[PDB]
RNA sequence: UUAAGUUAUUAAGGGCGCACGGUGGAUGCCUUGGCACUAGAAGCCGAUGAAGGACGUUACUAACGACGAUAUGCUUUGGG
């Protein structure tokens, strides 16, 4: 998910998205450990999505001040 | 046939010459790195936590670079 869609989202929605993305990343890591993950690029995709969500949240709590 | 006399061949190995190999890394050519300077800029960083490090971050990750739990990177503005 890109920064434009994230900026469309609301702050509570960003927090919920961060939670769900973290759960997805964790499940991917567990599948990788057990040898059940073929689509390894998903891990990096989700990690960068989490980074973008946090970046936008930080931008908002900065512009608030 | 006998007698007297003379002189070779031998190369176990060695010497000189030559041919062909091996080792070794001189020499020539080369340069990715140095050395000495010129001109212009700049001449500090740190409790808003420095210099320098440790430990981590990748799909697989021992090491160097980069990066810091937003980790082998995030946003934005321009270039292409
Ligand atoms: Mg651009």
């Amino acid at each position: 998910m890109k920064a434009k869609e994230i900026r469309d989202l609301t702050t509570s929605e960003i927090e919920e998205q961060i939670k769900s993305s973290k759960e997805e990343l964790f499940n991917l890591r567990f599948q990788l450990a057990t040898g059940q993950l073929e689509e390894t690029a998903r891990i990096r995709t989700v990690r960068k999505t989490i980074a973008r969500l946090k970046t936008v949240a930080r931008e908002r709590e900065i512009e608030q001040s």
